[PDB]
């Protein structure tokens, strides 16, 4: 058994002798039919506690299908900074059959203040994100439902439960799934302390964002007042005054990125706007603090990361995207992994380089020193 995690600080990016972005050796974490007639997709990357790199996603039975095929969470784990990796280990298993069950779309979220790290994806019994039924009862083969399964000793063991009833103050909430990637710690301002992580809903009123928050670390979810049109799979970041803004995929397909602004902690959220700057192809993408210690007024405290694929129609050309304002204009662009990457993400390492995974034939792990950014987002 191991040892129980200790609050730590989450890592900030650090300086490297690197004078242009340059990617690592390529990791090949899953290889599609490897073994045969599994697939692997989605993934989620963060930074444990005590430093350990950890990978996870789905592992898919017969072929890469969405819920409700009945899928696997399951995890890899770097102790050197994405040099070399653990085997594979389950988070949560699914089981195939009649009354199968499906656990899919992971994501992170890890508390520095306990050394907690949450792994939310959706459970499955029969029905899919868009044919989900109205319910929570936690047996209901047709309600998609929202697990979050919770570790205390860095990854190692989870232990899981059902969140899809504290979650769903609307009756009319027919389907849910927190969007696979990572959420956040609040570290700044008057919610510093508070967890949180965005869903994609359909409600009464359309397909919306919402997020759920923590206030007890972990222990109890709630959801915020839900946002905009055609959202799909978002995701929220701290801003250098605690401000949050959530950058969302845009189911209606416009080519861009979307945005929304919180004053609140994500209880209530503003008008949802094109990003104009970020090319998309409605697609699955990761922002991040670069350094999330920073204080408000600081530099350092508004640089933000973000990783897709920057183009317009198809899910090619995994591109790092730097913002130096808290996300108001994005400075640079740089295309990190030409051709096929799907649904990518990223996450400061605790050495301070980015790590990055996308999607080509399962999934693909690298790493993006980070000495080069003092030029793009200067520090004094």
């Amino acid at each position: 058994t191991w040892p129980a995690a200790v609050p730590a600080p989450l890592p900030d990016v650090r300086a490297d002798s690197s004078t242009r972005m340059l990617l690592g050796p390529v990791v090949d974490l899953a290889v599609n039919e490897h073994p045969e007639g599994v697939f692997y997709r989605i993934p989620a990357l963060a930074t444990a506690s005590n430093g350990d790199l950890l990978a996870s996603y789905d592992l898919r039975p017969g072929s890469a299908g969405d819920a409700p095929n009945p899928n696997s969470i399951v995890q890899r784990r770097s102790r050197d900074n994405g040099r070399t990796w653990g085997p594979q280990t389950v988070i949560h298993a699914g089981t195939p059959g009649r009354r199968k069950v499906g656990y899919s779309d992971p994501s992170y979220l890890v508390d520095p203040a306990t050394g907690r790290i949450l792994n939310f994806h959706v459970k499955s019994y029969d029905r899919g994100f868009a044919t989900s039924e109205v319910g929570t009862d936690p047996d209901d083969r047709h309600v998609l439902h929202a697990e979050v399964s919770t570790s205390t000793d860095n990854g190692h063991t989870w232990t899981h439960r059902d969140i899809t009833r504290e979650i769903t103050s609307d009756p009319t909430t027919r389907t849910r799934f927190v969007a696979s990637g990572q959420g956040i710690a609040l570290l700044h301002g008057p919610h510093a302390g508070r967890l949180i992580a965005q869903m994609t809903v359909r409600n009464s009123v359309g397909q919306q964002a919402q997020s759920i928050y923590s206030d007890d670390h972990g222990i109890t979810w709630h959801a915020g007042n839900p946002v905009g049109r055609m959202m799909d799979e978002n995701k929220v970041v701290e801003l250098s005054d605690g401000t949050l803004m959530l950058n969302s995929r845009d189911a209606a397909r416009s080519g861009r990125r979307k945005v929304a602004y919180s004053q609140d902690g994500g209880l209530t959220w503003g008008p949802v706007k094109l990003v104009d700057d970020l090319i998309d192809p409605t697609n699955n993408a990761q922002i991040i603090r670069a350094y999330p210690n920073a204080r408000a007024g600081s530099a350092k405290a508004r640089i933000l990361l973000f990783t897709n694929a920057r183009n317009a129609t198809e899910r090619v050309n995994g591109t790092l995207s730097v913002s130096c304002d808290d996300g108001r204009t994005w400075v640079s662009h740089q295309t990190y992994m030409p051709g096929e990457v799907g649904y990518t993400t990223a996450a400061v390492q605790s050495d301070g380089a980015l790590g990055v995974l996308w999607e080509r034939d399962g999934i693909r792990y690298s790493t993006i020193p980070m000495g080069w950014l003092n030029s793009v987002c200067p520090l004094a």
